[PDB]
């Protein structure tokens, strides 16, 4: 006897919650920036189409029917069979991803905490450049707020799936498209838009030339989609039979499309406006944002409001991240919720540390040849498990299912959709990954 969403539309709430977050704004612009901008644009947006929208509907039938954890699926659907290597990627891609994600919602919570003490109303001396890097250069001052998120994380999934996780304030999320939104039309006034523009939206078709763009493309749009780390399986899981799963995928993916292309619109008119330039790394939204609140002169009250309802965003996403592995322990070796949430909290919150140590003093420390600790748990994370175990996925409802039996817990019988998702999963969305770890590595 485990868990469901209560509500009817807590579902398409809590994985529109898991999927925006850090992952459109801070994410989305410094590999936007590193790529060139619009030809990534154009791969990421097809790669969100034809690949993104099959696997998070796939991940979600996975959930549902099984009704288990991120790895408990695949042995229940397919039992005794090796598809559920799959499953463990995504618990290990789950572990890996919210490590360094609860850093940079550490950062979230230290910009939150100097706006809300007056700190960052005006330009600080060295200005906000120098200021963000003397912070992530602090050994421990990161440490202290990465703690808080995760203490917060913990909380919320000790609590539960139906008091905690369901019970999110569902203001905070349109909210932040709002101030998104405002921000984006303010920074379009700033003098950088044909410029900014021109690099998000004029395409240099060079850059399809590099098998990097791809794999870049690839690694953002799963892991904007929450996509290969088992988070669609387990809020699928918690799903009753009455739902419509095809329309809910088309509503997650997009509405995290939208998220995305504002806050492009946002911050590169943004970042030539300012002089910098868009290759500026993750701390491009760190240092361009708290310049474009100076400007105005209720700027304060702006970024007071701009990190809270992001950090909300980023805590909502943690959350779903916390749960798989959450739920794979419980079930595994009968720890109660409370119990699981304290300890793999705990100690993800200590694999993170590397990863927060890695901007200043382990800056030089690489793992992956020509990578930090950051960057290597990023590509591990972003750029391996996640469109391999994403491609497992495909293979396994595209050549492990009965054809009647995938349509049918999809809810897409006799449609012309199910006709072209059975496409996707069968060999679109598996042969153009196979191609993309090809030419990249
Ligand atoms: C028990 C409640 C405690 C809540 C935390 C209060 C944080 C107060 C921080 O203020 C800051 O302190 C600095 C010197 O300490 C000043 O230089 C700075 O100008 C000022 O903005
Ligand atoms: C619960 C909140 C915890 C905040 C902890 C912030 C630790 C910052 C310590 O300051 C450091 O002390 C050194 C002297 O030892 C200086 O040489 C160094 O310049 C300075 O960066
Ligand atoms: C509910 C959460 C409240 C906890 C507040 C924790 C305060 C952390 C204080 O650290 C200090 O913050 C200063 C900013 O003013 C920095 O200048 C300084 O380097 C750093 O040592
Ligand atoms: C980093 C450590 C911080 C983690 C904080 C975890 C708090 C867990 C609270 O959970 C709930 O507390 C109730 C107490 O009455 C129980 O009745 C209920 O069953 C339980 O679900
Ligand atoms: C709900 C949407 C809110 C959109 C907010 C857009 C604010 C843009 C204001 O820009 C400023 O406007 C002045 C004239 O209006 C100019 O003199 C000034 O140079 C310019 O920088
Ligand atoms: C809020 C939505 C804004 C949509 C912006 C899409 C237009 C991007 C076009 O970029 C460039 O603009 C320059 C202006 O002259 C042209 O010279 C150049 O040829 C063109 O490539
Ligand atoms: C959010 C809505 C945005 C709509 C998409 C805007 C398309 C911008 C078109 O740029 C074009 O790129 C070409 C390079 O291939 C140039 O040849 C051409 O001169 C230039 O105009
Ligand atoms: C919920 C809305 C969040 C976005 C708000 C957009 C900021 C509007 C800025 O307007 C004006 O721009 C001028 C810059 O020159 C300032 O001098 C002026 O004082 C400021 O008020
Ligand atoms: C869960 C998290 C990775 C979310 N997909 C994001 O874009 O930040
Ligand atoms: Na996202
Ligand atoms: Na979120």
């Amino acid at each position: 006897g485990r868990e469901q969403w209560a509500s009817r539309l807590g579902f398409i709430l809590a994985a529109m919650g898991s999927a925006v977050g850090l992952g459109n704004i801070w994410r989305f612009s410094y590999v936007t920036g590193e790529n060139g901008g619009a030809a990534f644009l154009l791969v990421y947006l097809g790669f969100i189409a034809l690949i993104g929208i099959p696997i998070v509907l796939a991940e979600f039938t996975i959930g549902r029917r099984a009704q288990s954890d991120a790895v408990g699926s695949f042995e229940k659907l397919a039992p005794g069979k090796p598809w559920k290597v799959a499953g463990l990627m995504g618990v290990a891609a789950g572990f890996l991803i919210l490590s360094f994600y609860g850093v940079i919602a550490g950062w979230i919570l230290f910009y939150l905490f100097n706006y809300i003490t007056g700190q960052l109303w005006s330009a600080p001396a060295e200005g906000f450049g120098g200021f963000f890097e003397g912070f992530i250069a602090n050994p421990t001052l990161p440490l202290f707020w990465q703690a808080l998120f995760m203490i917060a994380t913990i909380w919320i999934v000790a609590i539960g799936v139906k008091k905690g996780i369901e019970r999110s304030n569902k203001i905070l999320m349109p909210l932040l498209g709002v101030l998104l939104i405002a921000l984006a039309i303010y920074s379009l006034t700033l003098g950088g838009a044909k410029e900014g523009l021109a690099f998000l939206f004029s395409p240099d078709w060079s850059a399809l030339k590099d098998p990097g763009v791809y794999l870049a493309a690839i690694s953002q749009a799963f892991f904007t989609l929450s996509l290969g780390m088992g988070a669609l399986i387990t809020y699928g899981s918690y799903v009753s039979k009455d739902s419509r799963l095809p329309g809910a995928a088309v509503s997650v993916a997009g509405l995290d499309t939208a998220f995305a292309i504002i806050a492009g619109i946002m911050i590169f008119p943004a970042v030539f406006a300012l002089g910098l330039s868009p290759s500026g790394g993750p701390g491009l939204v760190f240092v361009v944002l708290p310049d474009i609140f100076d400007s105005i002169r209720l700027g304060p009250i702006v970024g007071i409001a701009f990190f809270i309802l992001l950090g909300a965003a980023a805590l909502s996403s943690a959350v779903s991240l916390l749960e798989v592995p959450v739920a794979y322990f419980m079930r595994k070796f009968d720890w109660s919720r409370k119990q699981a949430a304290i300890t793999l909290g705990v100690i993800i919150t200590l694999l993170g540390i590397p990863s927060s140590l890695s901007f200043g003093v382990l800056g030089e420390v690489t793992i992956i040849p020509g990578l930090n600790i950051f960057d290597s748990v990023d590509f591990i994370a972003s750029s391996v498990f996640l469109p391999l175990g994403g491609m497992i996925i495909a293979l396994f409802i595209g050549w492990g299912w009965k054809t009647s039996d995938a349509l049918a817990e999809s809810d897409l019988t006799d449609s012309v959709w199910g006709k072209l998702w059975i496409l996707s999963l069968r060999f679109i969305a598996p042969i153009a990954i196979l191609i993309v770890f090809l030419s990249a590595f």
